[PDB]
């Protein structure tokens, strides 16, 4: 997240922090803990890696330090929705948890939207990560918070764009995969940034999960 | 102005029509009166036309007839300040008309900003001009206005530029030279569109006026 | 047309200058002769101005000049095949002469290509007018022609695009109607440029003549 | 490389393979050997990944396997010079191995530019790697080749861009770092695509090599 700023520590337990197996704090996307077993994230984020050496580490602020808080677990299995690399279309992944996470104090899910529901233009939400902080500065230690707002410009009904027009800020890489927090629901996740971070020229695009409702309730029986 | 509305008959007094002289109702021009000798516009407006055969025609709505509220000029001495047109830098235009303007109701002055104040995003303005009101069929024949946002996405911060979230809307062939009513002042001037009007996806752009302040009132003293 | 060179004098018989009527000089756009009494040239060429004030210059080589060369004819009848101005599609027009043209050695016509004919990537063609030389100095008073080559890139299928790859080169303002001549053929007719001209980035585009040719033909009945 | 070709086994020997040290086949990004020493690439392949993580393979045609051209070295220290990752900038990066390749038959280097020498717009190029040759296809496991021309339009200077005119084809993911060679030197290095792979919109971007021959070779001794 570029200029953003540090969460609370657990102030968003849904928080999921993508690693490599046996190579701790090595962030590679976020995720969201939508159930004790399942980890919303971008489909993306999954492509260019084996899913056994996926590491998806929960109730970490810091992520490249042994936190008393972070649960790990391996992937059991994921789920797609047509994934199109080439459009950028439905960038969603299920990832199915080795084991059911324990739902404690800086661990916890987060409710989803309704199927087909709206994110109008002017919605201001929160976007958080532990991504890079500005593309030429080594990554984020602690998970960074950021208020956006949702827009329709340069965008597609597909996706949820967001802008942060009074300043240079936005997600970066490293937040794909993360939640996009509204009202507190959420409603998007990291998919993509057009040329770079914080451009101050388009929006951050976020896939639209209330496209995806009905899938992911019937992905999880 | 695509997708816009009527202005009031003279709700707009400072509305210049930039016309051809010796042919009624050739608007090509905007412009503005913030002086009651001088008139804004853009410096674009007068690539292609000689001084002398411009006509400034002040006091309309419809300008497609001679309304008794009109008062015509002819230019006395045109003023830029390093108009670059590759780069479209400076797009501003002082006229000075050939006499000044009897201010009555239908022909007023606006004001102008402050040098280097600052008109940011979000900011609500107005956009009026007697420009195509679509592609589609001919330009406005009475003054059409429009409600724009001033948006700093996929802009530059030498100009202001706008857009209309919703709808097809935009400032369109004509409009050129017209101004950019932000609070009852002058802020900007209609410039230039990228790739034709209304494209739903890029902004317009505009001359952001409280760069040449300084200029424009030296100029006028 | 910038970064060309000036045409041998009366070299390219089939060129027309479309200009105001008794306002001579007034070059706006180009044409070509096709036909004794037809000019073929870009429909939005007199998009706004109307017919009864074009003046179809023949035989000229310095426009801004009374030559003995020059054959002023006026708008006779003009025909259309779909113009649609906000895709820039159809950009075609054919401009009747109120009396047939006395071809000469300053005054010849221009043969069409077949319907559909294809102009290959690579292909070089010839391309002119009277156009801008830069938005620097004021507008070409003799011939200008250039160098060009046709390119598929950023291009349509329906457009001819051209690209001078080693040079600040390309068509400007009042270069719109002119021909792109192939193996002196007329395979297009200036249409538009991207952002504003010889930008060094985008290709000129071009109404691709093949596509209309039966309708032309038919045409001149 | 999307629309590419497997590259003759070895024909190319001076390609180099950066992968995942420990993870056999792990390749992210191209290199190209300029020397027993060094190899030569692009400064973002080594901007997510710590240098002690990276292992240079040399000699290889199949990536996965594990072949008996392969020479496998470490990185003993890295070269950067003033890489600007918000403006994708000097993307150019020195690895010097941690021992000299046995230059046999399978690995050799490849010839320098010269200093600021030029490489033209139409200037027939070769570029390679193993990257993803096809967005639903995974990384290549064998070298490809792909012909490619140097394009100057829709580029900046400080880069090469290419484009394969008709047909869906260009670089694209893991080809990064790899060498763009023209008449047998290597001239760029992939830096990066614009939207995605082979989107026939947009050139591929390459670093420009002859910009920093000096910095190079002081670099080498
Ligand atoms: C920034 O957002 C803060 C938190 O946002 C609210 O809670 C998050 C989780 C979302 O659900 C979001 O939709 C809500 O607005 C707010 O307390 C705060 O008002 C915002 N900050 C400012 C100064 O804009
Ligand atoms: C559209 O704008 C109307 C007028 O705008 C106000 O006055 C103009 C001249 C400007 O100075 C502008 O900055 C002001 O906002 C408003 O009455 C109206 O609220 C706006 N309409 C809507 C429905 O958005
Ligand atoms: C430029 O082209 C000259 C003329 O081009 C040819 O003739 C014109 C009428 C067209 O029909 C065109 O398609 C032909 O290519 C050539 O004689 C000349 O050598 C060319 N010069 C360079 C420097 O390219
Ligand atoms: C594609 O390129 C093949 C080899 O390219 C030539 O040598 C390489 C190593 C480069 O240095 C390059 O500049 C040279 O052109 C050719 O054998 C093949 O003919 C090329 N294809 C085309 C369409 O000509």
């Amino acid at each position: 997240i570029v200029g953003g700023h540090e969460a609370q520590p657990h102030s968003r337990p849904y928080m999921a922090s993508l690693q490599m197996r046996g190579n701790p704090g090595s962030h590679f996307c976020g995720g969201t803990l939508i159930h004790p077993s399942f980890v919303l994230t971008a489909a993306h984020c999954l492509r260019d890696i084996p899913q056994r050496l996926v590491n998806v580490v929960l109730g970490a602020h810091n992520v490249r330090t042994q936190e008393p808080t972070q649960q790990h677990f391996s992937v059991a299995q994921v789920f797609l929705n047509n994934y199109d690399a080439e459009n950028k279309l439905n960038d969603i992944l299920l990832i199915q948890l080795s084991s059911p996470a324990n739902l404690s104090a800086s661990v916890a899910t987060v409710q989803l939207p309704q199927q087909d529901q709206p994110v109008p233009h002017g919605t201001q939400c929160l976007a958080m990560g532990w991504g890079r902080v500005g593309a030429h500065d080594p990554p984020a230690q602690v998970l960074q918070e950021l208020n956006v707002t949702v827009v329709t410009f340069f965008c597609r009904p597909h996706n949820i764009c967001t802008f942060v027009p009074r300043r240079k800020a936005g997600i970066c890489f490293g937040d794909s995969g993360g939640p996009l927090i509204c009202d507190g629901i959420i409603q998007g996740i990291d998919s993509f940034v057009i040329w770079g971070c914080a451009t101050r020229l388009f929006p951050d695009f976020f896939t639209r999960v209330a496209l995806y409702v009905d899938w992911i309730r019937s992905t999880l029986r």
